[PDB]
RNA sequence: UUAAUAACUUAAU
């Protein structure tokens, strides 16, 4: 699957490793986030290990008349329910039918809850498969959108949870996932558990990253749910910054977010990954945004210490030994003080000597600046 | 509105005042013109006074736009695939009569409404048109809807359809000519032929000033006059209206395009003579305007039209108490430069040249014009200084 | 000789 490929390129979940670091970041937001709620979600995130590999899956005239008579008000609610109960053996197959999907929709709009629960009991094991179907997705979102009882939501949550990651990857399934935000806490929690645990894999997909943004901006996400996923975004920022989709989440985090200390906490974490981020074409752009920001001095200060005044200049050496990104980054960073500027000038000159750096197109500007 | 500004810079219509002068210009056009038809057009032009100030779109309702988009995509997809009967199309169209007016301006709906008029039979077209006609003008000036409005007009096959279009477009006709898209919507009605397309020429004659001064209306007038469905009476009505508005058209490049078209047309006889006769009574504004004076200068320099340059020069220099020349030489940026250019042109003579020199000398003295950069060159030409 | 198809910025029958 696409999940298998990104799971291989992400390693073990940062939520598994840094359960205590995530709890601290959520605490260190200074937003009064209840840690017991956050930890229990990390608990249920680790508890629920069922993760799916793939998603596994009455002629035209007769269906049209059913839909025609329902739209015409020609039916009683009890008359619709007799029809529905007589099609339970087929209602799952119909949910993906180009005509059946419109009928199953009408069935859920008008039947009473016990019949909706009877239909859903036959559909639930296929809801994720219907959810990614071009036709079926209209029925699956309608089913979730009209889920009114507790028995209905639990059935949807139970049979969607193993496929929640795979849904975020899908052009239609990620909207099906978002439909579950209606359930509110605690039923919609499974969405944020999956987003936090697989923030690396989901964040690197074209749809999942955009669906994460949507979930975090949703009015039914509690602060704790937001804090859990955002903290996961932060401790994965060194991985998300390496591709455009992950960068979208980080861009969203810096700009369109109300989280206090997000800039500082993001910089603090990225300071231990300066060699890889500042040598990557896209990640270096973010590292510069964190330093160039004048209103975040603690970030720029900690980022500059780890950048130039390192254990043995190994951080600065790695960056300047890179060809396509490294030296351009360091030259920029400095060319935007005067006493402080010469102090950085001193450290750059030492590394370029030990690099044996030639003054070709890579080192023209930087060698002149120091 | 933007219409209010064009009429304020035009004044009241020259068609109302000079109803008999237009009839005069129509005669001296030669041609096979039935003169009585022209006057009855000026009559219908003045009777029909219901003119709209603005163009209002159909009120927008609330739609689940993505369920609506999928529906329209499939309708267009199945029509293009021939999977639909003409009856199946008409069933769908009849179910959307409450919606065709608002859909006509939609990015997708406009393509579907087009197909509906291409494929439905005439009763269903008339049924759709009865819902769309009061907004056709609005649809007509929409960047999307104009494709649907022009289609509806181009496929108007019955008399009931043309009359509906003419009925519900006439109040907005002037507004359509002003619009970058609506002016093509108005031209689509030229297909209707005489006498149904006459409303286009009535509006062009009454509002010749406002329309002829606009980038799109002036070019639309030129297109209508060159259209194969414009009778000689319709051409003469509008061209004569252009002549009696020449002093206003000559003040911008769009109206000047109409006058340059008329002169280079060579189909209307006595165009140069009739144009100069009218422009001789408006020498104050033309000879002081940057662009209009260019035309007046061309009308005199033309040696092959001697009668025109004689009437122009008599009214230029020999006016009551010198008020025409006074106004021109009182102007700074255009006036004096024009008179000097008229003098220093070897086509006047010498008996008349001294007569012109006398009056200009008298005006500049009675103006108390100083010999600065404006009047230095001209003052030496008549005496004054050296 | 003035022409011209919307927005969205992850949607879709
Ligand atoms: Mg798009």
């Amino acid at each position: 699957s696409e999940f298998e490929l990104r799971r291989q390129a992400c390693g073990r979940s940062q939520l598994l490793k840094s359960r205590v670091d995530i709890l601290e970041v959520a605490r260190q937001f200074e937003m009064r986030i209840n840690l017991d709620i956050v930890d229990s979600m990390i608990a249920s995130a680790i508890e629920n290990n069922k993760v799916a590999t793939e998603i596994l899956p009455f002629e035209a005239s007769k269906l049209r008349e059913i839909r025609k008579n329902i739209d015409s008000g020609f039916y009683t609610q009890e008359e619709i329910e007799v029809i529905a109960r007589s099609m339970l053996d087929d209602v799952a197959e119909l949910s993906s039918d180009y005509l059946g999907n419109t009928v199953v929709q009408k069935f859920f709009e008008y039947c009473s809850d016990p019949i909706k629960e009877a239909m859903l009991e036959r559909i639930a094991p296929y809801l994720a498969a219907i959810g990614i179907h071009k036709n079926g997705t209209w029925a699956a979102q309608k089913i979730i959108d009209v889920a009114s009882t507790e028995k209905q939501m639990d059935l949807i949550v139970k049979h969607l949870r193993p496929y929640t990651a795979l849904l975020y990857f899908d052009q239609f399934g990620n909207y099906v996932a978002q439909c579950c935000l209606r359930f509110k806490y605690p039923k919609n929690t499974f969405l944020f558990e999956v987003m936090a645990r697989h923030c690396c894999e989901i964040g690197q997909s074209r749809f999942g990253a955009r669906a994460i943004r949507a979930c975090l901006e949703n009015e039914n996400a509690t602060f704790e749910q937001q804090a859990l996923v955002v903290a996961s975004i932060i401790i994965n920022s060194h991985l998300l910054a390496t591709n455009s989709n992950g960068m979208l989440l980080l861009t969203w985090l810096l700009d369109n977010s109300f989280f206090r200390n997000r800039h500082r906490l993001l910089a603090i974490h990225l300071a231990t990954h300066l060699h890889t981020t500042c040598t990557h074409k896209l990640a270096s752009t973010l590292i510069f945004k964190l330093i160039n920001n004048k209103q975040e001095p603690e970030s720029r200060n900690l980022l500059l210490k780890n950048l130039f005044f390192s254990e043995k200049d190994n951080v600065l050496t790695y960056i300047l030994q890179d060809q396509a990104v490294g030296p351009s980054f360091i030259h920029k960073v400095i060319t935007y003080g005067r006493e402080f500027l010469a102090q950085f000038h001193l450290v750059i000159k030492r590394v370029l000597i030990n690099i044996h750096a030639q003054p070709n197109a890579v080192y023209c500007r930087l060698m002149e600046e120091v």
